[PDB]
């Protein structure tokens, strides 16, 4: 049927579980939506410039920067809470039902994350969904973040797969863009506060769902002519 | 003396002049600080995936995306206003004085922006500060956005300059990191809602100033051994 490569943070695991930390430190949970694109921004900046630190370290550094930008006090305990929450985000309820159906339709399932390899128990293990996946891959071996071509190419190589066999699934259009640039298909799931970017010459996702069940419907349906 | 290469948007020209558009369309001026890093994020994504569209086109697309994420109505007129405002940000009042001093101290002054080449009058001309600069350079000749190495390298080649002769001045640490990765010096100027990122093995700016006059003071002082 093919191999479906899933983004983890926000796509499978619920990022809004971080909201209480932002509420407390900033007086405003919506600061999550300023911090997160800054984290992705700086991960891509490190990659473009030939630098690498683990994603978690960038997350902490960016949280401190955004705090300073808001003149908000931040403590070592705040940074510890950020690490705690980022590594313990729960699975959305729509995930396990969808992954079950995808398996039964013949798809192989793997994950690919910017997050560095985790001590056991990993966030996916803690969320109870790790066992759906045959492999758990990270950008850590590449020392480059998404959407750098190395990340997708090394993932295809590791799986012994050609791009025509692969489909990247994410709620982040930057990730599907990255994979489609390497000849993979892209499947977009529309988690809250995520919309595709519509821009000339930017490829649109091959599949789209408002939730994981609807995306899985489209993937499975596509098998039958 | 040295060649000082200035970032334009937010560094020289006041990005908070866009606040009234965000207040009207979103009911929240703070959405500026969600939209701007998203714009930079997507400019880097396109660069990483081998695509180029003019910065202004990306800015319009990202404005439409952020509007959809907030369920905020956007019209053709709003996009026209974004264009008006983005291409006409006024200079901070600290800029002309500081540029005057730097010229007096014998520095050559150049601009380098992600924005595409502009019909006359340019944003810098409207702001009344274009004539301080011996060249006004853009990422157009590189077809890649900051901080990709091609942008800095093309700039050095265009100026007939060695990296050691160059200092990038910005209120965006991603821009100073980009330039310092190519052997330039970096000067950071604090602007509201911009502070440095501290991360192990990521280069820190060579100079830091709380505003442009203070940075200029330091750059000029450094000449006295």
């Amino acid at each position: 049927s093919g191999i479906l490569v899933f983004d983890v943070n926000e796509t499978l695991l619920d990022l809004t579980s971080l909201s209480p930390l932002f509420e407390r430190v900033f007086g405003d949970a919506k600061v999550l939506r300023e911090w997160f694109p800054e984290l992705i921004l700086y991960s891509q900046t490190l990659t473009l410039t030939g630098l690498y630190r683990p994603f978690g370290e960038i997350a902490a550094a960016v949280f401190e920067m955004v705090a300073a930008n808001h003149q908000a006090k931040v403590t070592p305990d705040d940074i510890a809470e950020l690490k705690t929450r980022l590594t313990s985000m729960p699975a959305y309820p729509d995930v396990a039902p969808a992954l079950t159906r995808l398996q039964d339709a013949g798809f192989r399932l793997v994950t690919l994350t910017n997050s560095a390899p985790s001590p056991a128990p990993s966030p996916l293990e803690k969320a109870g969904i790790a066992s759906f996946f045959e492999a758990h891959l990270t950008v850590h071996s590449s020392q480059r973040f998404k959407p750098h071509p190395s990340v997708y190419d090394s993932t295809a190589e590791t799986l012994g797969a050609k791009p025509e066999e692969l489909c990247m699934i994410a709620c982040h259009i930057w990730d599907t863009i990255g994979a489609q640039a390497r000849g993979w298909r892209g499947g977009f799931v529309a988690r809250p506060h995520n919309t595709p970017l519509t821009l000339a010459e930017v490829p649109q996702p091959d599949f789209i769902g408002r939730d994981m069940g609807e995306l899985a419907d489209q993937l499975i349906a596509s098998l039958t002519a």
